[PDB]
C-alpha cells in the first residue's frame, strides 16, 4: 500500500476526541454515545481494505450527526492546517474537522490488513491502489453530510500558492460538496484565495482554475464573491512572519 | 465546594490527549505508557479531596516527564487561551499545557467525593474551601517540574489589561515557578506584556507590579528584558479585530 498505515492507538485517540468534542455541543444535542459511534466507525476496519463504500459509514454518521450553525461552514482545499488554526476549535468557524464526525478522524489513517483481521500499521491503500478504501470512503461520506447540512453564507478557503491552481476539478470540494449544497438554504458563496507570505502567487481571484470554479457556481445559480488574502486569515499567517513587509503594521 | 465538579469522561479525555501527544514526542522519549500514567494520576485522585499534596503526583510526573527544548519555554499569567493559541501545539513555543503532563489536565477538573469512592461531578474544593485539593496541588507539582526543566531564553506572557496589574505577586509564576528556575542553565528572561486590542493599558513594562517583577528577577541575578505587545502575539490578537486601527497593515 502506497499510503500511511493506520494511526497508532486509533481507538483511544478517537474516543478522546469524541469525549472532548461533546463539551462543545449544546446540551439538547449533547447526548452522544462515543463508544457506539466508535463501534459503528469500526465496521470499515473489519472489511477488505479495498472494499469499503461511503455508505458503510451511514450508521456512524447517524450516531454522530449534529447541526451546523448558519453562516459557520468553512470548506477548503489545500489549506488544512490554516483552516483548523483559523477555525480555532469552532470559535470562529466550523469546518468539517470541527464537526463531531470530522473531528474524531481528522489527520488519522486506518485500514484492515489485506488477508487478516488485524489492522495494517505498515501502510494503507491510496486512491490509486484501489478506489474504495476506508479513508477515502470515510471522507466522501462525511463531506456529503457536511455539505447537505450547511446553510447561509458558505465560506471556502483555497490556496493561491498551490502549483496546480487554487481549485482542483477532481477534489472533494468539486466532486462531493459543491453537488451536495442545498441551494435553497444558501444565501451566497464567498471564496478566500490565500497566498503564502512572500510566497508565490500562482493564482488569484478570477485567474485559471478560479475561473472554472466561479463559472460552475454562477452557472448553478449561486450568488458568488471572491477575496484575495482575506484579512483575518492573512493576519494569522503573519503570526509566523512578523518582520516580513507584508505583515508590517501601521 | 465552590469549584467546578470533575470533568465528565475524565479518563477518556486524559487517555486520548496522552495518546495524541505521544506523536509530538521525540522517538527517544516516545516510550510513554498512558494507562500507567493515568493510574499514577489516579493515586492522588482517590485520596480525600482536601488531603492531596503536590508530592502525591510525584509518580505521575516521574512517568510522564520529558525534556523541554532549550529556549522554548513559555510561562504566563492571565492569558491561558492566548498562550495556548500562540504556542500552537508545541510548534512555536512549548508552554506547560504543551508538555505531556500539562496537556492531559489542561482545563479539566477533578476530585473525589468528600466521603465516597466516586469522583464528585457536582463540585470540587477551591483554594478557599481548602488548600490541599487535587487540582491546585496538581498545577503546583507540574509548575515546579516545568520550571526545573526549563533552560535557555525564558519567556513570559503577562496581561497588562489585568485590572489588578500584570504581575500577580501571589500567583503560580511568582510562588512556584520563579523560585524553581535554574539560573545556571538559563541565559535570560524576556517578558511580553500584552494589552487587549483597544483594551486598557493598566500596566506596561516598567509600571506597577512590573517594577516588582523586574526587581525580583534582577536581585536573583537574571538578565532581564521586557517588551510591550510582542508583535507575533499582537498579530494573533489582531486576527479577531482585523479592522481595528491597531491592526491595520501597510
Ligand atoms: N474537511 C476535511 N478534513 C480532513 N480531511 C479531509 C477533509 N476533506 C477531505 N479530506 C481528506 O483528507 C485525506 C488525507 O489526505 P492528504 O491530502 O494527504 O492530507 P491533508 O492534510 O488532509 O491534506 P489536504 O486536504 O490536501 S490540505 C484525503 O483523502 C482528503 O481528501
Ligand atoms: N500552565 C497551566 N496550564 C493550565 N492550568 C494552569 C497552569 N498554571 C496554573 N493553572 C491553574 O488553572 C486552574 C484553572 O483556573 P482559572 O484561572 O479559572 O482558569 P484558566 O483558564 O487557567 O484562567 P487564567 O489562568 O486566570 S488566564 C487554576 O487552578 C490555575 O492556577
Ligand atoms: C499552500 O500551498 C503551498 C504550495 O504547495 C504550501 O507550501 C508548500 O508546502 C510544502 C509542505 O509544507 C513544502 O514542501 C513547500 O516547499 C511549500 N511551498 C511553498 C512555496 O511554501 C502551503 O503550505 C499551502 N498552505 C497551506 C495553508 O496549506
Ligand atoms: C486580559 O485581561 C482582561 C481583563 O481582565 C480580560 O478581558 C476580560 O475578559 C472577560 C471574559 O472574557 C470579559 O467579561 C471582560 O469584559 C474583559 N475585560 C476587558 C477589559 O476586556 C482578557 O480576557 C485577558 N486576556 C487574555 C488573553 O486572557
Amino acid at each position: 500500500w502506497r499510503a500511511e498505515g493506520t494511526s497508532a492507538h486509533l481507538r483511544d485517540i478517537f474516543l478522546g476526541r469524541c469525549a472532548e468534542y461533546r463539551a462543545l455541543l449544546s446540551p439538547e444535542q449533547r447526548n452522544k454515545d462515543c463508544t457506539a459511534i466508535w463501534e459503528a466507525f469500526k465496521v470499515a476496519l473489519d472489511k477488505d481494505p479495498c472494499s469499503v463504500l461511503p455508505s458503510d459509514y451511514d450508521l456512524f454518521i447517524t450516531l454522530s450527526r449534529h447541526s451546523i450553525p448558519r453562516d459557520k461552514s468553512l470548506f477548503w482545499e489545500n489549506s488544512h492546517l490554516l483552516v483548523n488554526s483559523f477555525a480555532d476549535n469552532t470559535r470562529r468557524f466550523m469546518p468539517l474537522s470541527d464537526v463531531l464526525y470530522g473531528r474524531v478522524a481528522d489527520f488519522l489513517s486506518w485500514c484492515r490488513q489485506k488477508a487478516d483481521s488485524g489492522l495494517d500499521y505498515q501502510s494503507c491503500p491510496t486512491s490509486e491502489d484501489c478506489e474504495n478504501n476506508p479513508v477515502d470512503s470515510f471522507w466522501k461520506r462525511a463531506s456529503i453530510q457536511y455539505s447537505k447540512d450547511s446553510s447561509g453564507v458558505i465560506h471556502v478557503m483555497l490556496n493561491g500558492s498551490e502549483p496546480t491552481g487554487a481549485y482542483p476539478i477532481k477534489g472533494f470540494f468539486a466532486d462531493y460538496e459543491i453537488p451536495n449544497l442545498q441551494k435553497e438554504k444558501i444565501t451566497r458563496i464567498e471564496i478566500w484565495v490565500m497566498h503564502e507570505i512572500g510566497g508565490p502567487n500562482v493564482e488569484s481571484c478570477g485567474e485559471g482554475s478560479m475561473k472554472v470554479l466561479e463559472k460552475r457556481l454562477k452557472d448553478m445559480g449561486f450568488q458568488y464573491s471572491c477575496i484575495n488574502d482575506y484579512r483575518p486569515v492573512k493576519l494569522l499567517q503573519c503570526v509566523d512572519h512578523s518582520t516580513h513587509p507584508d505583515c508590517a503594521l501601521k
